[PDB]
């Protein structure tokens, strides 16, 4: 779900780790 800071897709708001992936477009999980 989502590697440490890595790149989220936008729709999957789903990340595990570390918080959340903001933007919710394009950018990457913190």
């Amino acid at each position: 779900c989502i590697a440490h800071y890595g790149k989220c897709d936008g729709i999957i708001n789903q990340c595990c780790d570390p918080w959340l992936c903001t933007p919710p477009i394009i950018g990457f999980c913190l």
